[PDB]
């Protein structure tokens, strides 16, 4: 494999189906992704110490057997209304110990929260920032880097004062939280990926390489510019994500990889 | 000059001033642009049969004197509320006669209207299409291609039924109206330039190559994909536009050109 490129498994969710007893039969897709040349995965199916209904140990064996790294995972635990109003998120913090230990057992380097809604107030946003720091701190102590993945909504303002993502970056410690920047959703939020990189150097330790459909197809994403600035950003790993397709899913995710493999501005490794 | 690339003079608006009661002292900037390697200009100052306050003939001599073609111009008479309510745009047509005659005298190959607002109703939008068709027919008769230039707003729906730009394209004869698509604002309007190219092949006879600031800096525009699909689009000429600047204006506009000169997917010519 010429370059280290990750695949988010959410991209292949249609290709994971029940076979006999198995309700999450991901092994055939994992082989297909490895054959294409993907070198790592990011999971999108965590629940109560398990990945795709499997032990972290078995999931990790499955990924490693096709020669890919268990790099990262999307999961999270939002605060209740009461936690958010009180400031007291000790209950939610209990969830994180099991999650962190399972992620570690699956050999994960990163844990990423995929989604938080826009808070109604800066106060609520700040409580979220405290939670994020507490999570990130527990992760770091266990040897895992915790991050946050955007869509488009985080470029909205809270209370017409602060942009959500900006507030989040500014009010979390760099060692507790990096941003897994989705460059497509950033653009969809009228944000410049490169300007974000320059405003917050080192905070973007992974990218979600996403486009409307196949990567580099739409005209909506300046991958050249993005990759040119990956060093300012602090990029360690890149993860392809494809949720809409011009072809069968495998072909779409394959063509998406090929764009990156053939692009001279994508280095063989960022880590 | 390796490649045929034009510049929208609005990009250098700050560098044209009243000096010695030349209300618009554009000659110094014209030379700077030529020296950069721009091969053609699109004007943005038309009034009462003059460009930048000068005769079409003198304006053309000045642009040609530095070795640049007078390719295109931004001008328009927007419909009055009365005209829109009447549905009758007949009073505006006298203005267009002079306009078109002036443009032809200036050497222009294209005239483009830079702005129409989102109308409240589809009935109003149809009046706009009627108007655009009429202008375009007159232009065609005089040997000039007539076009419409978009910002982001045209991607909005009218009456929650039709996207404005889509309606315009569908309800105007291709021979009367092409779209000078601004790829930046298309992206800002959440539109895929390439998907637009494939939906309406041949209608994009010119592109505005725009970014947030310098062309190819932001990460918000997939120029690779756009240029890859230029033939489907129907691109005949490309025109740089820069309205915001990381540097002094001439440097920003120069670096913009350099991006396209160095980019392999930008051909030497689209004629
Ligand atoms: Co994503
Ligand atoms: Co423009």
């Amino acid at each position: 494999a010429k370059k280290d490129i990750g695949i988010q498994l959410y991209s292949v969710r249609d290709l994971i189906g029940s076979f006999g007893r198995n309700q999450h039969d991901y092994k055939p897709v994992l082989k297909a992704l490895a054959d294409m040349g993907y070198t790592s995965i990011e999971a999108a199916s965590y629940n109560d110490g398990k990945f795709y209904g499997n032990t972290p140990e078995e999931f990790r064996r499955d990924v490693e057997a096709v020669g890919m790294k268990v790099l990262s995972s999307h999961c999270g635990k939002g605060l209740s209304d009461e936690e958010l109003a009180s400031g007291d998120f000790s209950e939610s913090m209990k969830w994180w110990d099991q999650c962190i230990a399972a992620h570690k057992a699956a050999g994960m380097e990163y844990i990423v929260t995929p989604y938080l809604p826009v808070p109604k107030t800066l106060k609520e946003m700040q409580t979220y920032c405290d939670y994020l720091n507490a999570i990130g701190k527990k992760c770091r102590e266990a040897g895992i880097k915790y991050g946050y993945h955007n869509h488009a909504h985080e470029f909205q303002k809270i209370e017409d004062k602060a942009v959500m993502l900006d507030y989040m970056i500014e009010n979390t410690d760099p060692e507790n939280l990096f941003i897994e920047l989705d460059v497509y959703w950033a653009v969809m939020g009228k944000a410049s990926p490169v300007d974000y990189f320059h405003k917050y150097p080192g905070r973007f330790k992974m990218l979600h390489i996403k486009d409307r459909r196949e990567i580099g197809q739409s005209g909506m994403v300046g991958f050249d510019a993005i990759f040119e600035n990956a060093k300012t950003a602090g990029v360690e790993n890149i993860i392809v994500e494809v949720e809409q397709y011009s072809y069968d899913v495998e072909k779409s995710v394959k063509l998406s990889l090929d764009y990156l493999l053939e692009a001279p501005f994508v280095k063989a490794s960022y880590s």
